[PDB]
């Protein structure tokens, strides 16, 4: 069927004839819909389907469809999984694979900018140095003195599953938590459990707030080592407010650069365990989740206090004008500075616009509400009024286990 | 599909198990290839006898187990007595208090309700009785002047009498009991609430005379037994309004801003043991977002972001001032300050989604689960910042429900 989508705001309404090219699964069923859960729920002959499946429509992306180029290639895909147990990509098609599993990442409103991606190729690393090197050399191409650059690192594939390279943290930089004999918690209550992990390798915790994690890498297989970061590669933002002189007196910080580097990238049937990317920072995710979720700074009362706010009577609303405050600070600050970052509104606009180019030129665009509508003021957002298909194309980000719980050393 | 399903909270760890999707009884739109979570809407013909048995059957077994008469002789009673009455007349009539169950069981099964802890206490009012829209009215009007309670909401529904040929349908034509008319000028702006011009052409056409005015009450178009619909207005001490000012800005009065007290939807249908109620009103009070910032702050509404951006003196021409988000703040902030005031019911987003959340675990455990739209049950700003947001979820059909239904303009055959 062609499905239909409608903009309630301006009734616009597109035609989505892309998603008859899906095969993998959404999780939902006629009877039940699991559009709000974070995760629902290879040999010879599985890989050759998926590959021929990949080939096929990188081929036909560049206009060259049962070409010579595109027999030969599939001839020599399925002799080299026969004889291999896998095979290798074409770097053209890594290229092609990266953007295209960016481009389909149906939770990501950034995706305007999906074909200005720069793919560095890794599969030639051996070790964890060789890791750190490639990382080090990400961070500093992206960071680019704070004119951000997309870019995405790819390291070997998978082969037998128990010599997978993995990077241990969930980005590439974090700030550290730690649990305190007084029961709260010290810098960031998300990532507690990987701190001490770190320390329980031979880390030397600071104990202060901010504190940037090391890398913990782990190549073929082996056990994970751990790395610091050149310090003049990590960019940071003093937060700070323009009209309120106290804001400063808070004391936070937070870093340029979003590197996600715990997902796993999936292209023809290969599978990339260790693919950190990275782009840059909407404000609301450092201003709003960050900072305010009850789980993470929980910085909220604290604002709302040198705000000079009544806090007795939630209807008062004190927690949303705190919120806002906190919003404009992290904005101004990493624009003061002068590093790339894009407000929610600014965003949002752009992921309309986004849409529309891909439901004209490609027949639709996957999309999850629940993740595409910013965590504050939807609905002063276009994208709130925006009705979204989702489903899954590959190539794709997937998730995968925190190699903590795999891993025997 | 497996017996049990997990749903976790993000915030707080708690892990939830869900048996009760079992029971679900139609499609949501999705497929395994495809989510349609997101779209809003995913022949004048009626049921037949084989169709209205099981669905019967399944409603009556429904409420004899709740009431502890499960097999009972009374069970066993009604059921045979509902089968006979389906054969000879190819309907059936439901008890007054299977009427009052369904009902309160369709709210209670609002996937999209975010004010559901309250469903077990809902007034009734059995109109089904009705013959004219004279009479329509007298029941309407008797409904907002309970629900109101001079500020004191109480939430209630009134049931008109169900579908039977088709061609006889109980409809009000209004989406909702009480709302502002709008009004299209020959220049291409709209006076009042842009949302309501096509209805309010209607009532125009329909002999209404507009004060043409930017919040003027709209009447009650009423259809009964299938005839074409009439004109009658609410009288005006009936409809309890709200102006809204604000606690610290004392311009914001001047913005000439109010808004009435009774939120009362008015074009779905009520689904009971396969028995359809084409025009079913009911009401609640208001959570304060529904009004500052969907009413008051959605482009294609009546849309005054720019106008109080403006009174309070906001950089407005970058964005990244968050100039938007500041103003947004105040104007709810205002609209539950003026309501408190006037002592009519209203709820903030923090302290209903919390109660939501309390409703929704104590569902789990005493039910096997809840149905929830996460789409429609997060708060249209701020939505991060209250435990919904964080709160995994599962989308199901249960019956009884509340369906949505074409508009009657659309399907009326004109006498
Ligand atoms: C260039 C600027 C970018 C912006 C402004 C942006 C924005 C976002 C935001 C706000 C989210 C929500 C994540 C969360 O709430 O935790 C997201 C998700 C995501 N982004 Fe982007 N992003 C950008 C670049 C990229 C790049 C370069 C990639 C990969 C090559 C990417 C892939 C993804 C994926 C796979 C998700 C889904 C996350 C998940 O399922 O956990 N993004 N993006
Ligand atoms: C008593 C306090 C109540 C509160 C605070 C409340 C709150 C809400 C809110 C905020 C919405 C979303 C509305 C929108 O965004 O348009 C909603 C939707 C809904 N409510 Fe409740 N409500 C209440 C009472 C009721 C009652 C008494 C019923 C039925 C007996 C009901 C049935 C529904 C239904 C069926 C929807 C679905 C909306 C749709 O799909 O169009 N609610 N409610
Ligand atoms: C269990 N989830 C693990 C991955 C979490 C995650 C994945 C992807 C993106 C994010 C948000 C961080 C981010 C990443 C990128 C590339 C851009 C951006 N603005 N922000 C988190
Ligand atoms: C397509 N229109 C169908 C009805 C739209 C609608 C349905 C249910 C609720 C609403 C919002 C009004 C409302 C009703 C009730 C009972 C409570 C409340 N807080 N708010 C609109
Ligand atoms: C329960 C729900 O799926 C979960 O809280 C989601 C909701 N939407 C989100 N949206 C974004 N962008 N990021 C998130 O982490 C989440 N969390
Ligand atoms: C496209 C999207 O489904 C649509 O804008 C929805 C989003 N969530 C909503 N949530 C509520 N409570 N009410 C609404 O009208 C909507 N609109
Ligand atoms: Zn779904």
């Amino acid at each position: 069927r062609f499905l239909k989508v409608k903009n309630w705001e301006t009734e616009v309404v597109l035609t989505d004839t892309l998603h008859l090219k899906s095969t993998l699964e959404t999780g939902c069923t006629e009877y039940i819909c699991m559009g709000s859960i974070m995760h629902p729920s290879a040999t010879k002959d599985q890989l050759f389907p998926l590959a021929k499946e990949f080939i096929d429509q990188y081929y036909s992306s560049i206009k060259r469809f049962g070409s010579k180029a595109h027999m030969e290639r599939l001839e020599e895909v399925n002799k080299e999984i026969d004889t291999t147990s896998t095979y290798q990509l074409k770097d053209t098609e890594l290229i092609y694979g990266a953007k295209h599993a960016w481009r389909n990442a149906s939770r990501c409103v950034g995706r305007i900018q999906w074909s200005k991606l720069q793919v560095f190729d890794a599969r030639d690393c051996t070790t964890a140095h060789g890791m750190f090197n490639y990382i080090c050399n990400h961070v500093k191409y992206a960071t680019n003195k704070g004119n951000l650059r997309s870019a995405i690192t790819i390291f070997p594939q998978r082969t037998d599953g128990k010599h997978d390279f993995r990077v241990w943290n969930s980005q590439l930089i974090r700030y550290a938590g730690y649990k305190q004999p007084d029961g709260s918690t010290l810098g960031d209550p998300a990532n507690v459990q990987f701190t001490e992990i770190c320390i329980q390798q031979g880390w030397k915790p600071p104990r202060g707030r901010f504190d940037v994690l090391p890398l913990l890498l782990q190549a073929n297989g082996n056990d994970p080592e751990l790395f610091q970061i050149p310090p003049e590669l990590v960019l940071e933002v003093p937060i700070r407010h323009p009209k309120f002189e106290w804001f400063k007196d808070l004391g936070l910080k937070w870093y340029g650069l979003p590197a996600v580097s715990n997902m796993l990238l999936e292209i023809g049937g290969l599978e990339f365990s260790a693919c950190p990317f990275s782009g840059w920072y909407m404000g609301t995710e450092i201003g709003v989740r960050d900072y305010c979720d009850n789980s993470r700074y929980n910085i909220l009362e604290e604002v709302a206090k040198k705000m000079n706010l009544d806090m007795r009577k939630t209807s008062s609303l004190w927690k949303d004008q705190a919120l806002v405050e906190i919003n404009i600070a992290v904005l101004y600050s990493f624009q003061s500075d002068k590093v790339t970052i894009v407000d929610h509104h600014s965003a949002t606009e752009s992921f309309i616009k986004h849409m529309e180019n891909e439901y004209r030129c490609r027949g639709g665009c996957p999309a999850d509400w629940v993740w595409i509508v910013p965590p504050m003021s939807g609905s002063i957002t276009p994208v709130f009024h925006q009705e979204m298909l989702n489903y899954r194309l590959t190539p794709s980000f997937e998730y995968q286990p925190d190699p903590w719980n795999t891993h025997v050393w």
